[PDB]
């Protein structure tokens, strides 16, 4: 059966065929609607109504609403359906709604998050979502009450649930989409026509295509209207799964396994729904101040003596840099746990040497463990430790341990979701501590990568392995790049919890650097990712190219991760794979100084790309220097975005329509982005380009280098950036704490402290700034810290701490404020402390081409309240 009109239309036809070239035949066999159509993106064999479950008996809870589903018992369409099912409704609190299906006479798997509490009570009335639910057919709606607009609509389409396909449909109210991950977007907001997105854990080279890649993140986002009101959806599960966005739009799940675990998170403003989405999943962990700082990294320095001449040809160019990254040819043939006595001789007096210039030491960590011996035909104890507590991931008969192969051939693999094994990891990364003071880790090979397909004597043929339907991941092959799908771990099949590994892991080595550093932050990066990973680490986004196109993709790619509520997160600057040019790597510098991670890594064999090897006298050094100091000096500023992110969930690196959504101009925006709510960023992104052309938005902008109002707003201009130069703006009605930089994070510290207040409109700016000793790990639980409001209006700045339980802290100072943006000329300039009369200050310089002001030399100490008037 089809619609009764000939001429249907065409945009909310769910295929039917999703998997396979489309036949008449095979349209008839699974009872559905056989129409062609003139191009192939169209589907010519949809479900009209003809699939689907109906509701017979709904109750109410004190939460929300049970209903007990029954399949219209059409054909199947990959078999195992399951005819009664189980709808259940949670109004969890008035910002989001959760809905779940089950099945009733079997315990399907279900995500066995690490944060996610489970949900009983107290019942929320006055929420600001609707719920209806029809009956026949079954499906579900959600209004937004306020103004009655119908946010998600099931109603679209049939639920299919079957044992190992899950399909659900919904109609959205616009055509502004981000999110889902990771994959390589291009773009920012969604192209609708006709797009499949494949979800599933994958270690595979970023590039142009849809391929699944490193992480498995099902959230995404909606702006409703001009007004700010937006939505997102998060779908907890963890099997590999299909999202396909097509034309009204409606988004549609395919979904391998699992259960259906849907939220729905209402907010007025986008910036609100990234909110509620952290608020749910977990908020993401306070980074240390010096995480920060700039890295340095390769792939094969080859030699302890190639690392030195790296770290001393660049601590003379000048440039600022905190740690030193050492990939996995720090070891001994590429062996976890061990060191290359050979090549990197002399390693712990390196270490050491770092130490002593209050630099940073970041070493990788594999999650595959060699079953080789060491060199010198010893017993690897990694390998023996592992084996006496019983570490590793077993094959399907629950015994005997799995055998893939990485770095340094055929390995076992840890189950991280076994106590003991973060028992057994904790022990090992303290145990090596002692003989490598490292000070934070780098976990890779995540997404657990094999080298060989599925195991070492391959893979058992079933339908884990080969399932009814595969979702159009890489290979089109589960087993692919990693384990066998029926390798069995403490929390599931791998199967159900391949894409939780990388997710574990960074919980295996939260509770490590608590055994290694007591009560310290140190530094986790991680490379697969599951939600709400960024409670536990840091992200960059892969194997990038040293290419135009990448460099450009990883903004929109760094926004996605804001999303996510990873705010550490950043590209490889200058590009991993391929040799760099000087041209594109000195712009990846200058767009990678404001990265919220900000990192230069490179690949095996191609020629060095760290600043200071091309010239000492550069012009690529001379910039780079230049805008790594400018981030040095936003640091403070950077730094309490960070707290905000901890605290209440905001985002670090945000999209311009986050705070400029009142016009539809930021919605599109992508190439551009901003720190927080204050700075834009407008990067060079074109091969050999003098130019850019950049979308400014409503609001006052100040050129950040010289101070001067830009007489621009809300339009599209031609920014001229030359060779040296990177768009940087202060947008106005902002104060940001700055602090006098140096080339580590631990020297610029103890330095005195700043501010900058970028006048707006109506003569006004606020602004705040977070202080702790960037380090020991509860000091926000704890209370341990500073805390400032700063407010200008009336021509006078008012100084607040709102609260002050840091000792050391109270050491340092504001020694200097610079005020942009002025209307009338100073003559006089007076400081009061707390509500003391004020003094006449006489060290302050107006400049009245440039309607700048700055103050020089004042004492203005942390912890105590002041005032400045000019
Ligand atoms: C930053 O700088 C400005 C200085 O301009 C200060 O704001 C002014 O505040 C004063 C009082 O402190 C205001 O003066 C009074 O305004 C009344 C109008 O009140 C409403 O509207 C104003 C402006 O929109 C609001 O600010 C205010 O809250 C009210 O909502 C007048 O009616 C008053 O006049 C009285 O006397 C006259 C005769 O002289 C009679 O006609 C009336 O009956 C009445 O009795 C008075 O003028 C002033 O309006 C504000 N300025 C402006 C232009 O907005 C801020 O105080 C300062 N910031 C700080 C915190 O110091
Ligand atoms: C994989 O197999 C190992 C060994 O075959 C299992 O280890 C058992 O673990 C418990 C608790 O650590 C011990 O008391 C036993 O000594 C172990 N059994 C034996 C016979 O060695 C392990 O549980 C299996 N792992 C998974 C998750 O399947
Ligand atoms: C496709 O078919 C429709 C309906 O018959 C028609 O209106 C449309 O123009 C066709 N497209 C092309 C490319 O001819």
């Amino acid at each position: 059966k089809c619609p009764n009109v000939l001429n249907d239309p065409v945009n909310v036809r769910i295929n039917c065929i999703p998997e396979q070239f489309p036949t008449e035949g095979i349209c008839a066999q699974r009872g559905c609607c056989w129409r062609p159509w003139n191009d192939s993106l169209i589907p010519w064999c949809f479900f009209v109504d003809n699939h689907g479950y109906n509701v017979q008996d709904m109750t109410t809870t004190s939460i929300g609403v049970e209903a007990k589903l029954n399949r219209i018992p059409s054909p199947t369409l990959f078999g195992n359906d399951i005819n009664s099912v189980l709808f259940t409704t949670q109004n969890q609190t008035p910002n989001r709604f959760r809905f779940k299906i089950t099945d009733p006479n079997n315990r399907r798997y279900e995500v066995p998050h690490q944060y996610v509490k489970e949900f009983t009570g107290p019942t929320v009335s006055d929420t600001l979502y609707d719920v209806k639910v029809a009956q026949n057919p079954f499906s579900i709606q959600v209004i937004r009450k306020s103004n009655g607009k119908t946010l998600f609509d099931t109603s679209i389409g049939p639920l299919v649930y079957s044992d190992q396909y899950l399909q659900i449909s919904a109609r959205l109210p616009s055509d502004y989409i981000y999110g889902i991950g990771e994959q390589v977007h291009k773009r920012f907001r969604h192209d609708l026509s006709w797009k499949t997105w494949p979800i599933f854990t994958r270690d595979q080279l970023p590039g142009d295509n849809n391929n699944n890649l490193y992480g498995h993140q099902t959230f995404f986002m909606c702006i409703e209207d001009t007004s700010g009101k937006s939505f997102g959806v998060f779908l907890m599960n963890s099997n590999a799964m299909e999202i396909f966005i097509q034309p009204t739009p409606i988004v549609t799940y395919r979904v391998t396994g699992g259960i259906l675990d849907f939220y729905i998170l209402l907010g007025d403003t986008p910036e609100q729904v990234v909110q509620q989405y952290q608020q749910l999943v977990g908020l993401p962990a306070m980074p240390a101040y010096w995480n920060l700082g700039f890295q340095l990294s390769r792939w094969n320095y080859k030699s302890l003596d190639v690392v030195k001449e790296v770290v001393r040809r660049n601590r003379e160019a000048g440039i600022p840099f905190d740690t030193q990254v050492t990939d996995i040819d720090y070891m001994e043939d590429k062996k976890d746990f061990t060191y290359d006595q050979v090549a990197f001789n002399g390693l712990p007096q390196f270490v050491q040497d770092l130490h002593d210039h209050g630099q940073k030491y970041v070493i990788i960590l594999d999650p595959a463990i060699s079953i080789g011996r060491r060199a010198n035909g010893t017993t690897y104890a990694t390998y023996e430790r592992g084996n006496t507590q019983h570490v590793w991931i077993n094959e399907s008969d629950g015994s005997t341990p799995i055998i893939g192969e990485v770095w340094p051939g055929l390995t076992v693999y840890p189950d991280f979701t076994n106590p003991n094994c973060i028992d057994w990891w904790a022990n090992e990364c303290s145990i090596f501590h002692q003989e490598v003071q490292y000070d934070g880790l780098w976990i890779d090979m995540n997404e657990v990568s094999s080298f060989i397909q599925g195991s070492t004597k391959g893979c058992n043929v079933n339908k884990l392995n080969y399932p009814p339907f595969t979702p159009d991941i890489l290979d089109k092959l589960m087993y692919s790049k990693t384990i066998c799908m029926d390798a069995v771990q403490n929390w599931g099949k791998q199967y159900d919890v391949h894409s939780l590994y990388g997710y574990s892991m960074a919980i295996a080595t939260e509770q490590a650097v608590q055994k290694v550093f007591p009560n310290k932050r140190s530094f986790i990066l991680t490379r697969s990712t599951f939600a709400g990973s960024g409670r536990h680490a840091a992200h960059w986004l892969g194997d990038n190219t040293a290419s135009w196109e990448q460099m450009e993709w990883s903004i929109t790619g760094m926004l996605e991760f804001s999303l996510f509520g990873i705010p550490l997160v950043g590209a490889d600057i200058c590009g991993f794979v391929a040799e760099t040019t000087e041209e594109l790597c000195r712009r990846w510098m200058q767009l990678g100084a404001f990265y919220p991670f900000s990192r230069n890594h490179n690949s095996d064999g191609y020629e060095h790309q760290d600043p200071a090897f091309f010239g000492q006298n550069s012009l690529l050094v001379k910039s780079s220097r230049q805008y790594l100091t400018i981030r040095y000096t936003l640091l403070p500023f950077l730094y309490t975005l960070f707290y905000k992110a901890h605290v209440f969930g905001e985002t670090v690196a945000r999209p311009v329509l986050h705070e400029f959504y009142e016009d539809t101009n930021s919605w599109i925006e992508d190439t551009e982005f901003l720190w927080g709510p204050a700075l834009l960023i407008t990067p060079v992104l074109k091969q050999g380009a003098d130019t850019v052309s950049a979308y400014i938005p409503d609001a006052i902008w100040y050129d950040y280098e010289s101070g001067a109002k830009r007489p621009w707003r809300k339009q599209r201009v031609d920014m001229y950036l030359p060779a040296d130069k990177i768009g940087l703006h202060l947008r106005g009605g902002y104060i940001i704490p700055i602090q006098e930089p140096d080339v580590t994070t631990t020297a610029s510290r103890k330095n005195p402290l700043g501010l900058i207040v970028a006048l707006g409109e109506n003569n006004t700016a606020k602004g705040d700034f977070f202080w702790d000793d960037g380090e020991t790990k509860d000091t926000i639980q704890n209370g341990n810290y500073i805390l400032y409001t700063f407010s200008v209006s009336n021509n006078t700045l008012d100084i607040v701490c709102t609260h002050s339980s840091y000792q050391e802290g109270t050491t340092l100072a504001f020694q200097t404020v610079k005020i942009l943006g002025l209307t009338d000329s100073v003559t006089e300039v007076r400081v009061a402390e707390n509500n003391q009369p004020m003094n006449a200050h006489s060290n302050f310089t107006y400049d009245a081409s440039n309607q700048v002001l700055l103050i020089a030399d004042l004492k203005l100490n942390l912890g105590r309240n002041f005032s400045v008037q000019w």
